[PDB]
């Protein structure tokens, strides 16, 4: 395939426009008073939305290059959200702000490498300043607080989160299920979560969450790399006539059997999904045996002689639920006997007696933790089904912000925190006069979100910005009610993680671009 | 197919532009402070990279001719890397430098054949000067030294290489595997490597290495040219139901069965790969029997009556691993009995008693060497999987530079060595005034890499160049930290092999072009 | 600049031009940095009034025939 190669300035101009289209479309939705974007849909009526993440997802441009610009910012702003729970739009909004002003600078004839340095410093510094501005969220009171606010003034959502964390810990695994009655429920139950995601997006059966939800499935616990679909035919035919889903956990699943299982589910007979086993090497042995114990299943080790062709249902594990996403698998309520699960705990606890390394002790502890520690489930109760799966959604929203609030605390939410940290480091210098510009570009970029919220509301940005800067701490403007005050008191807050992540991620992609000299893509 | 023929100047102009696009895209990434190239990718977000090898791989132009230019430099720079372990970019950057200036000369109306002579002399001379500048790397201390530097200050990587060479020799075969724990491991084990590569690129299952990694496969040791796929059906069906890969070593594999095995793997049932047998004629007989002994497999000789249709698993050899690349096959840990492998050694060692030729003695010795000499495996330990396959990668990088450092020593790495050798032979003359231009073109091309590193950093080239020239030996500029000093002391070094290879290879393609009068290609 | 330089002393027109291209290049770069052009000007002018005093200070009289031949020659 013959390519189209663009250099230096051309390259960067194309990139800029690319990003501008992304940002201009996505940014008009930022405030509590965003504008609508209309998103066409092949069949039927269009979609009117104020949700930046929705707008972003749709942006793809004709001009490759221009497209690459847009797709780059998209990628990194989505990572912001990946790591924080929010900011996708903010990240984009900031990304534009740096890219625009930095990119003008390079084009004026200043030094890219220095401009990056300056920006990078300005960010490093502001991230610190953010940690300082940050108000902790540690006690049950504070947990419930950010929960309730994050769940839109609903005090019962704040409660349920606070209670869950109060039961399994700030670290402990908390999931959300559909409610059976009008009443909320909180139960702790044998289970586990491990940092491993789906092997294929085509496994997703809940498009809105980008997630895989499987109802009381069997669990296959292989130990080899599943490459051929042949080993499957006995077990995949038993879990077919059992009319139930099937979760596969093994070394891996290679295309040969992966791509088949993929098309086998996406409009096909047995609906299943597979994920890699937790850990690598000597760890995975026992780490997989843990899940076996928890689900009362048998581990099919090749190092013992057993094959997958030599496996029946009696070998498969079982759990009342299991959700997989991009990069997490969590199994809920394992049928594994109490006498077994408590037995395994006793085995591992003893093994900690070894204490040959603070790595081995801590690593065996993480295993005891997952196993005996359990998973706390929230069942969201409501009157109507519409209310139900809506409240359920806000509970998941709140849980997100709360996990994030615990880690790094909360700060002024209106753009405010960023405006604040910037007016603090307004002496900052570098060594190049070019690095100064770098720092300034970055600093003035940090006003973007507030200025934008205000703009979206139809108010003057400069005026609101100036008076927010005039203050201190978390004094800010609440665009929703147009009153100045303490943003946190007023219940307008972002977790520190998310404001930081947004900023850092915007800064990364901006630097990347300011230092891009070449761009390769296919011919139109 | 009707062709488009271009002559003399036209031909060369097209060639020049072709090479310039290659070099301008690839060169911006050279320093420790390279710029980014954005490389579009059909689905998903683009790739941002500073890796010249990655950039080059993507470069292909629309204008055939222009493309041929680019492709030619690509070919030769990749060979540099093939033979040295690095320099792909440097070769390209120098290739441009000669091609530009030489090609202007020819076009000005000077003699191509002399211009080549002059360049070729300048190179011959500089290669010598490099040998002089070169600092040996011989003892365990020096091995670990270049290892650690080449692995980015990591002293443990330098150690493990030094230890491996300390176990199986500076020649002995050292491979790298994924680690099972947190601990590094070094084991010596029965194995072998021979200079023979895959018969098809579609065998590659690790795209990032351009290599074939097969997990404890069976090994077929045929003796005929495998042309028909019919002979296979018994053995290819046993190693299918055995759920294992299969390595074929025979005279060759002809399209009829090659192209079938190809499509049979690239998205197909049994995943396999085949390579030609080592040696030719009377040598290959015993040379293949060696591998048999090592893997405890049976050799299927047509000269005995046995066919491949008359072969079961019991005939196939076995080894815990095997990696194939462009032009190397190395099998790791052969299951062949110790009583057998040591027995074969005794047979061959005795055969050396013959001593009828210093060719036959040395040839039987190379066989004893491979067989009883063994293969040293490094298992790279790490805490996380990301760290693991990252550290594993730098270990392979270091091993590369170390094997090269042993062979020809090390020199100043910042471009420095080249800048140095150039300012040394700055009197050099030829007979034609045209040959002078040739020498000067070449000499001045040798400043290209340093000038470029400096430029990518955003510093002045001329100024850094002049002051590096002003010194002696391995005094240079370290672009990473911007201090002058002894490049080797400061830990910025290139193996002599690689700097040379790069230069020679760039010089070859440049002269080839300066002497090209015609270009034939397909019609647009 | 090139023209006035010439009406003034009939030499140095290239130099003049070169300087102007240089003050302009640099100055415009600083206007793009967001500086106030009227001040950039005041700075440039202050710099120059100072430079001219400096020159009048470096100037040594050219009065012997050898020195005259030297300016002629260089011109
Ligand atoms: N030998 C030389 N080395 C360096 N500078 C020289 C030399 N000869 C003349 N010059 C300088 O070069 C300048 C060029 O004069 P010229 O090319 O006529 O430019 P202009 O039109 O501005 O007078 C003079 O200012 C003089 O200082
Ligand atoms: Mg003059």
């Amino acid at each position: 395939a013959a390519k189209d190669v663009k250099f230096g300035n051309d390259a960067r101009v194309k990139m800029l426009r690319g990003v501008n289209v992304l940002a201009d479309a996505v940014k008009v939705t930022l405030g509590p008073k965003g504008r609508n974007v209309v998103l066409d849909k092949s069949f039927g009526a269009p979609t009117i939305t104020k949700d930046g993440v929705s707008v972003a997802r749709e942006i793809e441009l004709e001009d490759k290059f221009e497209n690459m610009g847009a797709q780059m910012v998209k990628e990194v702003a989505s990572k912001a959200n990946d790591a924080a729970g929010d900011g996708t739009t903010t990240a984009t909004v900031l990304a534009q702000a740096i890219i625009t002003e930095g990119l003008k600078a390079v084009a004026a004839g200043m030094n890219p490498m220095d401009l990056k340095r300056g920006i990078d410093k300005a960010v490093t510094a502001a991230v610190e300043e953010l940690k300082a501005l940050s108000v902790p969220c540690s006690d049950s009171k504070a947990i419930a607080q950010v929960g309730t606010i994050s769940a839109n003034s609903d005090e019962t959502v704040g409660k349920l989160i606070a209670e869950a964390m109060d039961k399994v810990g700030k670290e402990g695994v908390i999931t959300v299920e559909d409610g059976t009655g009008l009443q909320d429920e909180l139960d702790v139950v044998e289970g586990m979560q491990f940092d491993r995601g789906y092997l294929s997006p085509y496994f997703i059966n809940k498009p809105e969450t980008g997630a895989v939800e499987l109802e009381s499935p069997f669990i296959l616990l292989a130990d080899k790399k599943i490459s051929n679909i042949r080993e499957m035919l006995p077990v995949l035919e038993a879990v077919a006539k059992a009319g139930k889903p099937l979760l596969i956990i093994a070394e891996d699943v290679e295309g040969e059997a992966l791509a088949t299982l993929v098309v086998n589910t996406m409009r096909g007979i047995v609906k299943v999904a597979a994920v890699k086993a937790p850990g690598f090497g000597d760890r995975r042995k026992a780490m997989l045996q843990d899940i076996a114990t928890l689900t009362g299943g048998t581990v099919i080790s090749e190092e013992i002689g057993m094959e997958l062709e030599k496996a029946t249902l009696e070998d498969l594990g079982q759990a009342k639920r299991v959700v997989i996403n991009k990069d997490t698998t969590t199994i809920i309520d394992g049928v594994g006997e109490e006498a077994a699960i408590q037995g395994r705990v006793a085995q591992i606890r003893q093994q900690i007696e070894e204490a040959t390394s603070d790595y081995d002790r801590e690593k065996l502890q993480e295993r005891v933790a997952k196993l005996a520690g359990g998973v706390a489930v929230i069942k969201v109760g409501a009157a109507t089904e519409v209310e139900m799966k809506e409240k359920k959604a806000r509970v998941e929203d709140a849980l997100h912000a709360t996990r994030a609030a615990v880690e790094e605390g909360v700060v002024a939410g209106g753009g405010v925190a960023l405006i604040r940290v910037a007016s603090k480091l307004a002496d900052l210098r570098g060594q190049n006069e070019d690095q100064n510009v770098g720092i300034k570009v970055a600093l003035r970029a940090m006003e973007a979100p507030l200025r934008q919220i205000v703009l979206n509301c139809g108010e003057e940005p400069s005026v609101v910005a100036n008076t927010v800067k005039g203050g201190d701490g978390n004094y800010g403007y609440n665009a929703a009610t147009e009153e100045y005050g303490n943003m946190i008191d007023m219940g307008i807050l972002d977790p520190t993680k998310v404001t930081r992540s947004a900023l850092q991620y915007a800064a990364s992609v901006a630097g990347l671009m300011i230092t891009t000299e070449c761009m390769v893509t296919d011919l139109p």
